[PDB]
RNA sequence: AGUCAGCGGCGAGCGAAGAGGGAUUCAACUCGUUGCCGAAUCGGGUCUUAUAUGACCUCGAACUGUGGCACCAUUUUUGU
RNA sequence: CCAAGAGAGUAGCACUGUUUGGGAAUGCAGUGUCAAGCCGGCAGGUAUUUGUCUGCCAAGGUUAAAUAUAGAGUAGGAAG
RNA sequence: GUUGUUCGGUCACUGAGCACAACGUUACACCGUUUUGUUAGGAAAGUGAAGGUGGUCGGCGCACAUCUCCCUUUUUUGGGGUUUGUGUGUUUUACCGGCUUAUCUGAAAAGGGGCAACAGAGAACCUGGGAUGAUAUUCCAAAAAGAAAUUGCAUGUGGG
RNA sequence: UCCCAACUGCAGACCGUACUCAUCACCGCAUCAGGUCCCCAAGCAUCGAAUGCUCUGGUAACAUAGAGAAAGGUACACUCAGGGAAGUCGGCAAAAUAGAUGCGUAAGUUCGCAAGAAGCAUUGGCUCUGAGGGCAAAGUGGGGGUCCACAGGAGGGCCAGUG
RNA sequence: UUUUCGCUUCCUUUUUUUGGUUGCGCACCUACAAAUUGCCAACUCAGAACUGCUUACGGCGGGGAAUCCAACUGUAUAAUUAAAACAUAGGUUUGUGAUGCAUCCAAGUGGUGUAUGUCGCAAACUGAUUUCUGCCCAGUGCUCUGAAUGUCAACGUGAGAG
RNA sequence: CUUCGGGCUGUGCGCCGUCUAGGCUGGGCAUAAUUGUGGUGUUUCUUUCACCGCCACGGGAGGGGUGUUGGUUUUUUAUCC
RNA sequence: GAACUACUGCGCCAACGGGGUGGGAACUUUUCGUUUCUUCUCCGGAGUCUUGUUUCGAGACAUCUGCCAGAUGGGGAGUUU
RNA sequence: UCAUUGCCCAAUCUUUGAACGCAAACGGCGCAUGGGAGAAGCUCUCUCGAGCCAUCCCCGUGCAUGCCACAUUUCUCAGUGUCG
RNA sequence: UGGAAAUGCGAAACACUUGCCAGGUGACCCAUCCAUCCUCCCACGGUGAGCUUUCUUUUCACCAUAAUCCACAUCUCCGGCCUUGCUGGGGCUUGGGCCUCUCGACUUCUCGCGUUACUCGGAGCGGGGGCUCAAGAUUGAAAAAUGCAGCUCACCCUACGUACUGUCCUUUGUUGUGAGUUCGGCGCAUUAAAGCAAAAACCUGGGGUG
RNA sequence: GCGCACAUUCGGCUCUUCGUGAUGUUUUUUUACAUUCAUUGCGACGCGCGGCUUCCAGGAAUGAAGGAGGGUAGUUCGGGGGAGAACGUACUGGUGCGUCAGAGGUGAAAUUCUUAGACCGCACCAAGACGAACUACAGCGAAGGCAUUCUUCAAGGAUACCUUCCUCAAUCAAGAACCAAAGUGUGGGGAUCAAAGAUGAUUAGAGACCAUUGUAGUCCACACUGCAAACCAUGACACCCAUGAAUUGGGGAACAUCAUUGGGUGCCCGUGUGGCGGCCUUUUGUGCCGACCCUCGGCCCCAAUUUAUUUAUCAAUUUAC
């Protein structure tokens, strides 16, 4: 034999190790690597990058993929619309991948148990269970203390505020129930 | 002189020098800006000489090491 | 027949701080700023301009001896 | 009074984890940092000359053996040659094969340093012993202890 | 080419090694009921590392002891008549609960339970019985034992035998 | 038994092909009972008798009916307190898309979230399911891309012997 | 700068002027032919399709396979399907 | 110069040519010359070239270059109450 | 020629150690070089024997790092710095 | 270097290199039962010891290590000469070959399923490898080991002799391994490396340069 | 009506042997010359016969098809459905300017917006929506419900037939499968309209009408639901009945032939080795031209399509193409 490899950030379920050339000199299997403003608009990417020579960055989360919504051909701009509410513009220079992520979200499964909890959130350091504020100790921590259970202040801070004065729910330009909707109307 | 120096909630509290007497001392010293220049006057090495010196390379060194001179002088200056 | 060959982002200044008994600043450090016709430069303890007058001539460069030893110093005395 | 070519440890491995170069500190004799990094961070296959061994071949010299062919004599005895077979020569050379001096070519990153496992990963012994006072898968040697296993390295012969 | 095998000869470092490893060798200040990881684990009953006695082993344990049968205690000691929580802050305490089996089981419920819900019933010994599996050759007849088949055996080994 | 079971003999067609024929074999228990029987075997459960008298070893869950409270299992104050506490799935909002956000740090090309990218992370609040979640934004915060000329430091800027 | 002259120059512009980038489409042309789209073969339609063209290159086994054994062998040689 | 992949579907890689020089071979009468081989050497691989940068990105602003200046600041400080 | 006398010049000085070949709860383990010793082999056939020499082991000493000078009168390189 | 094949061998020699080897070569959870090995108990026999008084079949004991082959006979062919050839276990894996399952079926299962014309199944073959065995051989019995006992100089020594014996077999009930991440778990998906085999490679040996 | 003289009657088409081996004859001819023809062979079809030989078989064996049922087959019809795509265009929101002293809303105004700059105009975008008048006692759809396009997909109906099929049915508890609005859960979804609410205003009161907005909803993905003056307040199925007057919606079938037949100096670069003339060239030939003429064709024109049924002929049975 003598070949290049071909396995890496996981898209949707091709079977490994496939032959994929690339470039725009790739063809548009999904998967395949093109460059995203050689990629027509309204096509469905998966993991574009952003910073260009960074392979994915953006939809590196499992289960999207996302859409370009413009380009910009006299410079070469690309509006690609980021899953989030959320437009970013890049260059349409950069690669991705065509497609999904094979994946695509557990997130609606309806989780259980502590215990699921438990070998939920292992790979990376320990972050889970969760106490709440308004009795971790005083002395470190703003929320503790209070003859019971309760909120001192407005938990609604300007952004600027010292570590140890800021938690929670950073310059709220609105809180609690959603009542309206959020940007354009 | 804990002072007429003085700092200082001017408070607390702080706070010195000069001189004199005196000890000790015959204590004093270079370079960089001056013509320094008949194959760097040098240095390293080498080799002589019993060391310098001699000598020769090396090649550090003319991007400057030597020597001379160093705002007290040189006599300022003029006795050129 | 004349020369006349002396230290710079340093000095200084602002600014900040720190620091000083040192006072409208004793220094230093940072930062910025940033000097010499040389009728010059520095100093002359109330800010200044302004002028004299008075003392030096910095910003590179070396230098016994008289002193210390203060707590844990080491060789060799003398003691109370 | 605790005996090991074999058991362990741990000759090396990786895990989490911890150099040095660098780069940070008023600050190497209090370091901080980094944890393989502003680094030019190390040697081939192959060739080739060379030398040297071994083979082959090829050539060459010697000898033995040889279907067959040519020669004297009445005929056998006798000779040569052929071709073939065999053996030999430190033959010669060509050619291989080897091997070393020797000369040229000739490697890139989570890895440019090295540790980190008395349980992972994890490389050779079994049973028996009229066997020790107290040790032994270690002590028991050749024969009755024996029988093993492995390494290293020789040696000859064998395969060659 | 000779090492692309074989066999054989010849030699094997280093470092550990006893014993203890715990109701005395560890660690509880301490010859401590506390703690302290690992291997092994019978017989019988039986649900069965249970409970229990036990084998094998090990203990023969030791843990000052004797002497004693009073008060008080303490004891993982009991028992109590009738009575049945009056007691008591309080059923704490203690006591009532059982195996299994069969039978049987209310509300409610998120449908899943609740449930040993509740509640019944049964449980010896003896002496027969039943049900409940595996393991061969379908399967057969006739003829021969007035022998029908051989390699196998015994006894005949005082006959002047033979090997 | 008008097909690709096979071959032999023979006949027929040209045939020593096929086809027919024959012998044998190939597919087809259509050989087929019962499986009789032989053997050995097991302790389970069950059954029944016989029998008589025992809360007896051992080991053995009290129950019911409601109120408050917490969903639950989980968690824990060494050494008073184990719960109505927390955790907890479940509920809700912010903040936030990398020359970033969050966040650690003496400092550095330092750190971590993140060997990662909104099905993402971060941040807090609420505390199973179920069901609902009113009114107030004046206050006090927060927020604002809001306005724009009040204010707000240095900072400059021009003005007297100095 | 430079005695007129030599010397040098600048500036402005203009200048030739090294040097890369070397598929594809059109053009011209060798290409003879042929026209590598020409001519044949072939579908129902020219075409297609198959070929050929024009032009090259390399092959065509044939006998071999039974110690005879008949036949066939010329045969103790050989065939004998 | 990568194809159905048009819907999924794995096997391309180290050891490579031509030129030009030097020697020889082979062949040529044949030196000349053909041919080959050897030795050597050079060069080539839809470029080559290269004053000008690794590439991108960014950009004379963000970078806070760093330093002041101000606001803000229980996060902490310290103290007082 | 006493003296574990005295003095002292003379020397030794493990194992360590800043501690440095590497390393490290290991007398671990290396790396260059020298040196030693020796079953086997070999050889000498010396008969024995002896020697010689190999596999094998040991010891000595280098070998850490930085910085500093230097090299035959040059050591070897590198570089789009740079010469025509 | 063998056999259509599955797949072969004293040596078919062939080492660097491979943007080389989804190469169990290290490598991996638990998990499941089940299957069986292992071991283990029971118990039968049978031995040997020891027990055992009104009664008994009581008690105990009764063994075999690593390390290595797998050649005995069937059959060849029962041994003339035995010559094809060396054919020949179980019982899990897979494969391979023939036939080609279809009117659907088979099909294997304790388990959740599966399969088949994507070739079942069936046969026959090839091999994978727990295991077990196989003439079981070696090992190995031999002072084996164990238990006895008879004698013995002497037996109260001794040396602990010396000599002798016996020293066994079916058979019930536990557990390695069955290889995965092998039954479930699973918003969970079960270290790594050194460490090894293999391949591709194929340069050598089967060659006269010039 | 039947047979009949000849195929030399209109006429068939190989039943004027066929096919092929081929030869021959042909030789400015329909080349060559298969069958015919001449030579002859094999096959030979037609048709006949002949030999049969062998084998083998229904007619209607299996009523009769509902103005019963069921299909089937044929164009096609419809806002039927379902997946697509494309858009028109507006509402907005937005942008981008332009400007500008007013906007805006209203019973009355009031709450709104205002010179950052409101509106406004135009450009343009973004966004989500909606298919506007067309388009109507008009279509389709079980019902609910259904309107750009194309792209589809699969569906339905009707109509058409001499298609097959033999009651196939009917209607129907239980029982299933549908059911607008809205709600309801899980997710879109953001624009608007607007329940909730909020504001005005109004009122006697008024949180009501009315205004001004504005939150849930709304659309949708996705579920689920069953309640809707869910009205032809009218169960289904059946067979009938006025006039239909007009007019309708889809389809079929009529429109004296769209195809056919007949007729022509009307025409024809028509055909055709015919003849002729004209013209080329070695080759009267061939090749080229002739509104040359001829056989035939074409176009064009013209004519006709009768043929056709009950009932005698006969009447008459069709409006026009």
């Amino acid at each position: 034999y003598r070949r290049v490899k071909e396995l890496m950030v996981a898209p949707e379920g091709m079977f490994t190790g496939q032959s994929m050339l690339c470039g725009v000199k790739a063809p548009l299997a999904i998967g395949n690597v093109l460059p995203l403003g050689q990629i027509t608009e309204g096509c469905i990417v998966c993991n574009v990058e952003a910073k260009v020579g960074d392979r994915g960055t953006l939809a590196r989360a499992s289960g999207d993929y996302c859409i370009i919504i413009s380009h910009n051909t006299e410079t070469g701009r690309t509006r690609l619309k980021l899953p989030s509410g959320q437009k970013k513009t890049v260059p349409s220079s950069c690669r991705a991948m065509i497609g999904i992520v094979a994946g695509g979200g557990r997130i609606e499964k309806p989780v259980l148990k502590a215990g699921n909890s438990f070998y939920r959130f292992r790979g990376k350091r320990n972050c889970w269970p969760k106490v709440r504020g308004v009795a971790r100790n005083p002395v470190e921590h703003p929320h503790g203390g209070g003859n019971h259970q309760h909120i001192g202040h407005p938990s609604t801070v300007s952004r600027h505020a010292p570590p140890g004065q800021k938690v929670g729910l950073i310059a709220a330009r609105r809180t609690g129930r959603i009542r309206g909707s959020r940007a354009v109307r």
